């Protein structure tokens, strides 16, 4: 048998924030034409220093989506994170998009994000409750009885 | 039965990725001894700020090289992935070096990382696509069938 | 069966980390509020520029600590590896409270993450070892048998 099935979701939403991320990467690179930047240095026209900061601040929260993703995932439910990793993958394409042409219009987006992300935190944390309380909790009762 | 058989190269790749970005990083910290840059503060030399922004880039480009890694060893095959991570790791060692040198020698390398992560996205794209598409294709054929 | 047992320390651990990681994103939001600094750009004061770079030091070596946390913990030992992560989770949010008050006091909390983060790193390379180097060993010994 293999786990390929418990995680596909998981490992195809993974893959699309990938791709994402490389579109992101594409999209500075762009800017650095657009607005005649060559590296190194990250300075340059507000239009540029935005959407680079706007790719450097998803590229910040990539890992960290990865992790609660796959918590959330493999401890709590799949599907239930998949969709949440959709939603904040969206969220964030938006928030791209948003951040390149205003650092307001960031905004709306980047909120979209967080709320997606502090719930596949609560799923991971939930998941990884309902693992580690009962057998903890019976633990305790039990050196409670301890009496007898 | 454990599945560390199964992803035991991924997991070599993945750790030789993490010492060469280990590495990096002495190179970041041995080039503010050498061009007198104290923390904060990441403007310096023109070497200075060449060194720091490969080992940047390399360290943005880590979690993505290591996502696909593991989908596409996982979902497509261990030994291509396997592989495809050394060739990029030692690309991403010579984009370091030659960055280090002078942007023009960082380009390169950079282009041999770059083809071979997107090697990896296409084998993750291929064996999800295997994973997905005949079910997919069958439940559609099934609605059609449906009929009858 | 499922594998939730093997590693549910390993993601327990993972998700305090991505939590310390929002909490960090948290404390420099509240500095640029504090500092006065809107979004993009990323200098200002030096206690500002500390906080930020703090943050910005955490974000890229989490991913390092991530990838060998898992490795340490499926090829060596969970428990072990569970608890140098802990132990590197602790030193780095001492590493942010000092750097965030003086550069000079990110620095002792600083050597004691570097210092569980290569044990981790000690701790997957012995782990990796065990797994290849007895097959390996047997393999060149069949090819030197041969005589025979
Ligand atoms: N923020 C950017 C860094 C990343 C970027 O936009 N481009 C990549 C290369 S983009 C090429 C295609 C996308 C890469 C990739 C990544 C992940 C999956 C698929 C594709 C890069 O290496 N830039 C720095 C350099 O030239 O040394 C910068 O610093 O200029
Ligand atoms: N780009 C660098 C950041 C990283 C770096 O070069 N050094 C590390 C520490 S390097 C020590 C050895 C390598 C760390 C490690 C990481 C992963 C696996 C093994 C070893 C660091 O903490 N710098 C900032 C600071 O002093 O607060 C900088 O901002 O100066
Ligand atoms: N270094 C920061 C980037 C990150 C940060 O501090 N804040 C987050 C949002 S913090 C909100 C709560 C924490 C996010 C989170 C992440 C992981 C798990 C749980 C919560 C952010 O999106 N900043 C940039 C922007 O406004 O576009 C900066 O560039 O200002
Ligand atoms: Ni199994």
């Amino acid at each position: 048998h293999h786990h390929k099935d418990e995680v596909a979701l998981l490992a195809a939403v993974t893959l699309l924030g990938v791709l994402l991320q490389a579109y992101f990467s594409l999209q500075v690179i762009s800017a650095r034409r657009a607005f005649r930047v060559s590296p190194p240095l990250t300075t340059g026209p507000p239009e540029f220093e935005r959407v680079y900061r706007a790719q450097v601040n998803c590229s910040e929260y990539f890992p960290l989506f990865l992790a609660t993703l796959w918590v959330a995932g493999i401890f709590f439910h799949e599907g239930a994170a998949a969709l949440c990793g959709l939603v904040y993958l969206f969220a964030r394409l938006r928030y791209f998009q948003g951040y390149a042409r205003s650092a307001q219009l960031r905004l709306a987006p980047l909120y979209a994000s967080a709320r997606a992300l502090w719930l596949l935190v609560a799923l991971a944390a939930l998941g990884l409750l309902a693992h580690f309380l009962p057998a903890a909790l019976r633990a305790a009762l039990l050196g409670r009885l301890r009496t007898l």
